[PDB]
């Protein structure tokens, strides 16, 4: 809708609220599958140069044939990370089944008339076939009666460039799959063209408004989806593409940015600093909150939040707290501790963040006007209205130029309450109460002194 | 062999045991090279469209050729990083003999007769050879009887056809080596096609059970080699393949899990927490034990662990006894302090193991039958024995399905044996004995008072 | 100029000075545009081999256009990321005012006789156009004529297979654009030939001592360079190229090595360790100094760092005393503490710091000698004068081979100064005061007992 966002100066952070949800919560199994021909590699007395470019192009064609057999003996699950367990293991589980004697078959027969069907394997999945390219027929109706006599029947060139054409498809899958040990991310266009992308979007049993949302962030839908390798038996091969699966949409995202908070006395070693834990995306979901806190599982686009549930935390909706009262008890707010009072920016949604500290230079820039605002010791923020540059010493950023209402809340730094002398300094995952906790035991210390 | 798993209740980590080892020591060096025409990119009077065809195709292969020779100037040495210096070091040494005189004219005459060769270079090295394309020989006798005249003589069609055919090759591996700076990694199969990487594997002085065992995993041989661009020199195009050597074979292997452990009362900032470090695969090797704390330097195949040994650190045998007896004194266990209580999962080989705390949700399914385990704030595991996901708040795992026999070590969690108010609850990189240390000195604090 | 070393033994660390700077703080923006042709897909009856290629041409083209339309609407902007804004701001400017009336008319117009321009405009901005690809004259006079009639036009063999080449830049263009969501880097060969890199380097007002950098470069500037798609309007695709701006040349650079240093005990447990931190690369820029912490965002070639600014923190001066005096006061010197006294090396640019601890086994070594010196407990160093590995453990490491002077520097490990049973042994992110001043805080609470 309309994007908004607050500053808040007592913490030094900013919450860009207003996107809307997508995050993702299961998978679309489909199983796409190529033709192939057994041919024997069927050598006849031929020098003229048109059968030797269709006997060159059938080594690469059988080459790929015996790489992928190759590859897929040695099980494709390297997909797996971080603790997660495997994303592909709703796949690798339709590979286990395909497997299975005259389950090929099933989908052979499914593909006999059409390119399209939707076969029920026999473990109860229903999962979307497709046929997107047919070798066998290719090579068994104009390249057998060329090599299959005593002597050759010389093609005509047509056939040589279009063979050449067919065949190419099949050697880029099996370059793919051989650099990447069985499973691909992003989906490239060689696994599935754009076309057939959104063909399968469109026969999935989903609801119009998410087929829709879908067909519009394709790119999206690619870099979130898998390919894998199944099986090379009974003249298919067979490999399975997983789709996402979007189970939350349209609850409210935000994201919060993070930035240090220290005092700005003009001797260096005197001062404290603390800065705001677990910056990322957080997105309402079944009565709690999902949290992304890695930078680059969420992909936006526009006002909507793509993010795999996959690597996430929830939380309770009480985390939210931390952004208008960090010091309330209902949730425990995270903060670090440094003396590390080193100058930074943040670029946010609709301004940036500034920590200015030391003789660093801090300054926001209009391009036609040059410098419109120089930020003092400590941390303040700037809206992208009218700005389009901050410099922070030698770097230089861009502000985003999207459209949206900022709202700098005022409030006292709170790095302010603290005594220096019993600041814990070096604290690295801690809490608003376990640093006043740590506090009134050094005041108890210092009681009986 | 037969994978087995341990869970250690009382320490929330678990051990997958019965891999075997294949750890890189070592590399060979393979000389790769193409053999290149000098041609003038002679010009005559001609507009026949074959003629332009070939004319377009011998400019694409004069820049190539001119792209490589101005990549080759700029020292290929960008394969180095994280302080373990230059994997590629090994072939760097062979791209500097190669620029020595008549080091080049050694290996165009090994390949005078033959494809395969073992050269010696002047530095001691025995290096295999190999001609994978020659240009030398296609431009010279099919194309400049056609460019070399007052008038050009005109081609056949598939000579233009077959010469884009093998330019091809040429044009995709400058492709790669120009946005690469000269060393690509994983090697691909324009630098090598996997009929000219298995016979070079087949053509090493190596054992036969190691040729089987490289043979089988040519996807993960691919991904731990590197492709180095050395010298464009006297008609020929020389780079270096570097695939992997495997000093140590058929070792144990296990993968050390591990998750938060904290305390269950019901009111929150009370609680404390404690977790295992050093979690990541560990085998056996030469009286030690080499470990490996980066997700990804390990791929796995079946039971067979695939490591680099350049990033990893080499610790005592003792180390495994941080999973048998944690407080024994042979080996100070590694450990980290926190207040975070927040819910998740490791999904190990066998199993799951579950940290869940507060209101999180967290069960443990299977497709039929719906939950059929919930588990209780604290940290347990389940086995997959008749479970497929796993599911913590909003996140759903799926578990792995491999065949082996799980093993429940029942113990009390050792955050039990700990009092609240003299707990160390921020340490990053503790040690048992260095937080019962400060303990210690904590005790002595209230000990006057 | 001449690469020299300095190993301090007195903190575990070593510089390697005589780099020169290159500091990415600009961009430049060209438009690349490829002239389409607004075909209809007009199809007439024929099934002539040659008709039935060109019109598979056809529509691989009408699909790519039609992909690269639905890849438009989607706001090319998934190249920001780690709180530092967009890289891509500068270029996502242009691509807005192309969107305006008649902007697409003003480079349509000055590409109507030549290929190259400078276009203004009508934000003030000057840009270099280009006209790569002409897709619109190519399918408008070779192609209509055979397919915008009754009955189909025959065309020559020459005519498909100048098509098949002519139009598969376009198609691996959009292969590109959408596995990358409207964004790359590097910018590819087929984003951007050599041969129009460099013209579009020899063309930009800079001067010709910059030109050359660039030229002699060119695989790092495309590493450095962003291509993102605009816009597909009035027969022209249009996408922009940000290439790199050295606002910063030829300033001194350095590099910070650091590893662990530790007492020498032989029981484990009472050993103490610390370790210097921000180790990486230093630049004097604008009377500061430019920091660059992560180890990637730095190419090195031969003695020439390049830098991108956007990720780097700008430091007094006065880090550099770290270096000489780590006790001086104008500067608080940041250091790690801990008691994991694991061994490990650093390959530094002349040589290698070895921390070597416990019983690990600790050597360098020369290829034909062998061992040549074998490292006791500390932290030791040594010069790649005459030595080619270093092993540590059961890892080896390859020194690097350039040529150079390094210095060892002694000094007592100031580890030494430190009484054990005072020392902040878990410190993450501490300074050499601020240790001091938790000694002299501790030194207190034993002074009344
Ligand atoms: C600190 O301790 C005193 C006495 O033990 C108690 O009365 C006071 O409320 C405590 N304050 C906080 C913030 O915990
Ligand atoms: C703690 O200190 C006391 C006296 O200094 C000593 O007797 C005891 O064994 C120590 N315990 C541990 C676990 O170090
Ligand atoms: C430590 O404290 C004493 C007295 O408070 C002071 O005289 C001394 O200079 C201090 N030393 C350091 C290194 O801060």
């Amino acid at each position: 809708q309309n994007i908004t966002e607050e500053f808040y100066q007592s913490t030094c952070s900013a919450v860009s609220k207003g996107y809307l949800s997508a995050l993702r919560t299961g998978w679309y199994t489909s199983v796409i599958t190529i033709e192939l021909s057994n041919i024997k590699e069927n050598k006849c007395n031929g020098t003229d140069a048109k059968v030797k470019l269709i006997k060159q192009e059938l080594d690469k064609y059988k080459n790929a044939v015996t790489e992928l057999q190759l590859l897929m003996q040695s099980t494709p699950a390297t997909g797996s990370g971080s603790g997660s367990g495997s994303a592909i293991a709703s796949g690798v589980a339709v590979c286990k089944v395909l497997h299975l004697e005259g389950e090929v078959n099933k989908i052979k027969s499914a593909l006999l008339s059409t390119n399209k069907c939707v076969v029920s394997l026999s473990n109860g999945v229903s999962v979307l076939c497709s046929k997107v390219l047919d070798l066998k027929n290719y090579i068994d109706k104009q390249l057998l009666p060329i090599v299959n006599k005593q002597s050759c029947s010389i093609p005509n060139i047509e056939t040589v460039i279009e063979f050449q054409q067919k065949n190419n498809r099949l050697l880029e899958i099996t370059r793919e799959f051989s650099v990447n040990a069985g499973v691909t991310t992003p989906v490239s266009t060689y696994m599935l063209t754009n076309s057939e992308l959104l063909s399968l979007i469109n026969d999935m049993p989903i609801t119009n408004d998410q087929k829709k949302l879908m067909s519009n962030n394709v790119q999206i839908v690619r870099q979130q989806s898998y390919s894998i390798m199944c099986i090379i038996k009974e003249e298919v091969l067979a490999y399975v593409v997983q789709l996402p699966l979007y189970g939350v949409i349209d609850t409210p995202c935000w994201k919060l940015h993070t930035s240090p908070l220290c005092t700005t006395n003009t001797k260096e070693g005197s001062n404290i600093c603390l800065t705001r834990t677990d910056r990322g995306w957080y997105c309402d979901n079944a009565g709690s909150v999902s949290f992304f806190p890695q930078a680059e599982t969420c992909k936006v686009q526009s006002n909507r939040v793509f993010c795999d549930t996959m690597n996430s935390l929830t939380l309770p909706s009480e985390v939210n707290l931390c952004n208008v009262d960090i010091f309330n008890p209902k949730y425990d707010c995270k903060i670090m501790t440094s003396k590390t009072d080193v100058s930074s920016s943040v670029i946010t949604s609709l301004g940036a963040i500034v920590s200015c500290y030391g003789k660093t230079k801090c300054t926001a820039s209009n391009k036609n006007r040059g410098i419109i605002k120089t930020f003092s010791n400590g941390c303040d923020y700037v809206s992208n209205k009218g700005v389009d540059t901050v410099s922070v010493g030698n770097t230089l950023y861009y502000v985003n130029k999207q459209e949206g209402k900022s709202l700098y809340v005022k409030g006292e730094p709170i790095i302010n309450f603290y005594d220096p002398l019993v600041f814990p300094s070096d604290e690295f995952d801690a809490s608003i109460s376990q640093v006043n906790e740590k506090i009134n035991q050094s005041l108890a210390f210092i009681r009986k002194s």
